[PDB]
């Protein structure tokens, strides 16, 4: 139930497109 994949949020949520959930 942690729901976190670790890598803290694939790799801080900035790797993708900021997190797509942070985007700019």
């Amino acid at each position: 139930f942690l729901g976190a994949l670790i890598k803290g949020a694939i790799h801080g949520g900035r790797f993708i497109h900021g997190m797509i959930q942070n985007h700019h």
